[PDB]
């Protein structure tokens, strides 16, 4: 009974069981009532604030060639964009200048600025009294400690999928192991660490996903971004069919359920599978969003699944649009960094 699940969730009960039955249970009554427990904890935990992350994709280059990405090294119908430090020092003074107060820098793992531009890029960021987050990929332990003193705050690091398996076949310049390691790494580190996983990738199963809960609650990460795998169409896995929406919005209620002092965004890629995505994900348990801030014309050019919005409007729209969104929501934008606010409980 879904009753029964949820008796148990709200008691902090999680076993493997407790989780698998949620996840399995399709009945709309208990999915509705899953949410509302999410919304609820995150309200009670996280407040009504939703932290706005702005994210500059400043190069679209990479080494690796991961079966699901539309920037994999083996895509050739894709122009390849470089961003120069004054370009991206500039657009992150924008985004403060319109009110962000994190700066996210993704990349592919691109070689060019590893680890000195990227050093000195953080490093002015930080003068404008920001948080910064990086979002690079993998790289060696030195790397991470030069971008720490450099002033970096954060690091995500998906860990795209918790079967190590999975993990190889869909990413075969690395492992499973290799991507805890430098997860494990970031903690010890210093950062606060951003872990999280795609749903419905070709092969995953729901007792995968139950693995992904479990190796979030178990590491404590201090971010979580969970969205459904969106096949693109110069890859493998072209042909693979789409994550579902609902199955995806569970795992990020469960995730907020284990782990409710954690910030949670509502990604980019729920608002591509289904229109109002996002801001159904953040009345599910999300707290945090990203609006993109990358520049055209490289915007159009970093698509690492197909359809994703905020393509067609002007460049500086993402975040007045957000803050729009947080008010429509009955929700106030973040007052500071948004940075990890822990409640410690039993
Ligand atoms: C209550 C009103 C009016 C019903 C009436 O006609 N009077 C009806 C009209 C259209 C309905 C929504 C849509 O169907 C889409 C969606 C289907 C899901 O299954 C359940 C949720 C949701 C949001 C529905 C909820 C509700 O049911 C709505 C608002
Ligand atoms: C907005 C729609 C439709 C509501 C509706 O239209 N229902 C009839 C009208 C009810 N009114 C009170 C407005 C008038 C009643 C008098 S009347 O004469 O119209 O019958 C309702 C139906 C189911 C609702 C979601 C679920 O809960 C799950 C989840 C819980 C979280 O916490 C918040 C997010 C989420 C996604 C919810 C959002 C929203 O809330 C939904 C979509
Ligand atoms: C960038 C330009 C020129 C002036 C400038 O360079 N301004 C730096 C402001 C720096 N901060 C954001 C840190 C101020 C915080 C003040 S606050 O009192 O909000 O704490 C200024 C002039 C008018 C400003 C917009 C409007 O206002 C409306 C709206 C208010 C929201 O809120 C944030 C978004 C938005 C769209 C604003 C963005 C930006 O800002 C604008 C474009
Ligand atoms: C209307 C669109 C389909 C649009 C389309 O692509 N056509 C479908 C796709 C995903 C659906 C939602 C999710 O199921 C989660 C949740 C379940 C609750 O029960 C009812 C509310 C809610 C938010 C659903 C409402 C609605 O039903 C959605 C938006
Ligand atoms: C300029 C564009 C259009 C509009 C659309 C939504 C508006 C925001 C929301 O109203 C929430 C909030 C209310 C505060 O009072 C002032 C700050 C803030 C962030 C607003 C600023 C601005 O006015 C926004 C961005
Ligand atoms: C930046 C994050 O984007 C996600 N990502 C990469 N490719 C896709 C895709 N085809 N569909 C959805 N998400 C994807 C990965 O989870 C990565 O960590
Ligand atoms: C920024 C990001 C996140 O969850 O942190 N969201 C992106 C998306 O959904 O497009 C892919 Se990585
Ligand atoms: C552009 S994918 C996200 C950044 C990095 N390449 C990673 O795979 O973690
Ligand atoms: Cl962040």
């Amino acid at each position: 009974t879904g009753r029964e699940i949820l008796e148990k969730l709200e008691r902090r009960e999680f076993t493997r069981e407790v989780l698998k039955e949620a996840l399995s249970i399709n009945d709309r009554g208990f999915n509705e009532a899953l949410f509302k427990l999410a919304d609820e904890i995150r309200r009670k935990y996280v407040g009504d604030e939703v932290h706005i992350r702005a994210i500059i994709e400043f190069s679209n280059v990479c080494r690796k060639n991961c079966l699901y990405c539309g920037l994999r090294r083996d895509n050739k119908n894709l122009k390849r964009y470089r961003m120069t430090p004054e370009e991206i020092v500039e657009r992150a003074r924008l985004a403060v200048q319109f009110g962000a107060k994190t700066i996210v820098l993704q990349s592919g793992e691109d070689p060019y600025y590893m680890p000195d531009v990227i050093s000195d890029i953080v490093k002015e960021i930080k003068k404008m009294g920001v948080a910064v987050t990086l979002s690079l990929g993998e790289w060696p332990r030195e790397y991470y400690e030069k971008w720490k003193e450099a002033g970096a705050d954060r690091y995500l690091l998906r860990h795209e999928t918790a079967n190590p398996v999975l993990h190889r076949k869909l990413r075969p310049d690395t492992s499973f192991e290799n991507r805890l390691n430098c997860l494990l790494t970031l903690k010890e580190l210093g950062y606060e660490t951003g872990a999280g996983s795609m749903v419905g990738l070709p092969g995953q199963t729901i007792d995968d996903l139950v693995d992904d809960l479990l190796f979030l609650k178990e590491h404590d990460f201090d971010m979580v971004g969970i969205g459904p795998f969106i096949p693109h169409p110069d890859t493998p896995l072209a042909n693979e069919k789409k994550g579902d929406f609902t199955l995806t919005l569970k795992m990020v209620a469960l995730t907020r359920i284990l782990l409710p002092d954690s910030n949670i965004p509502a990604t980019t890629a729920m608002g591509t599978i289904v229109p109002g995505g996002r801001e159904i994900t953040l009345r599910c348990g999300a707290n945090v969003i990203m609006p993109n801030w990358t520049p055209s014309p490289y915007r159009q050019l970093y698509q690492l699944y197909p359809g994703k919005i905020s393509v067609f409007e002007k460049d500086t729209a993402s975040i007045p649009s957000v803050m729009k969104m947080i008010e429509l929501l009955g929700r106030k934008p973040g007052r500071d960094w948004g940075g990890r606010k822990r409640v410690f409980e039993t």
